[PDB]
């Protein structure tokens, strides 16, 4: 997941 693909 990570946030949507990119994201903390």
């Amino acid at each position: 997941x990570x946030g949507x693909x990119g994201g903390c």
